[PDB]
């Protein structure tokens, strides 16, 4: 995994307004905290069919996640200052993981492992990768999920592990590692 950001690089910039938009359903150019707290609940949770307690360390993941980005309840973020909490989170999630310690990604990929996970393995089917990645939509065609598995290392039982979606998330989401490009096939650039 690569340590330095890339935050200049337009690449860099463009995967997050391309993901702002995406989350920005009703086209205001804002996002708020409690859209983003629904759209892990009231909608991926729920469709998933998670436990409460699935859902409540999954949605203490995810609002963990976009506080560090600057959102909370009832306040609107529009891209440029989204963008800008995206070093914020960055910097911090980095220095933790480079220490061994756990990071707001690392947290919130095993609260979505966890829903699916009845071994204990903290891995993922690509089946079960497909279903998250349809209901959340960030994954939104089998190919796609597909090339996610392709394009990372997997376990002896071809599932993927939470510690591998993290480095790939981090290079992905953090410091624009080339390494991660392709993370979700061709449709996140
Ligand atoms: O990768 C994660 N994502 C990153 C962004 C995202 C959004 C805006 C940006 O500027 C950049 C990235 N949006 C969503 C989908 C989602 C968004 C809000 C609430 C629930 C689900 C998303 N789902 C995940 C969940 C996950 C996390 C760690 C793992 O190890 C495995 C799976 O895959
Ligand atoms: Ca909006």
């Amino acid at each position: 995994v690569k340590l330095k950001t890339n935050f200049e690089d337009p690449k860099w910039v463009n995967r997050h307004k391309f993901m702002f938009n995406f989350l920005d359903i009703n086209g205001n150019g804002k996002i708020t905290l409690d859209e983003i707290v629904s759209k892990a609940s009231d909608d991926i949770c729920a469709k998933l069919g998670a436990t409460p307690a699935q859902t409540q360390r999954h949605q203490e993941a995810v609002e963990a996640f976009f506080k560090k980005i600057g959102l909370d309840y009832g306040k609107e973020v529009e891209f440029p200052a989204f963008v800008n909490g995206w070093k914020e989170l960055a910097k911090h999630d980095l220095k933790l993981w480079s220490q061994n310690k756990k990071s707001l990604i690392r947290n919130w990929g095993e609260a979505v492992f966890d829903i699916f996970d009845k071994d204990g393995s903290g891995s993922i089917s690509l089946d079960e990768w497909k279903t998250y990645g349809g209901i959340s939509g960030i994954c939104p065609s089998d190919e796609d999920a597909e090339k996610t598995f392709k394009h990372c290392d997997l376990d002896n039982s071809g599932k993927l592990d939470v510690d591998e979606m993290t480095r790939q998330h981090l290079g992905f989401w953090y410091t624009l590692d080339p390494n991660a490009d392709g993370l979700y096939g061709n449709f996140v650039p």
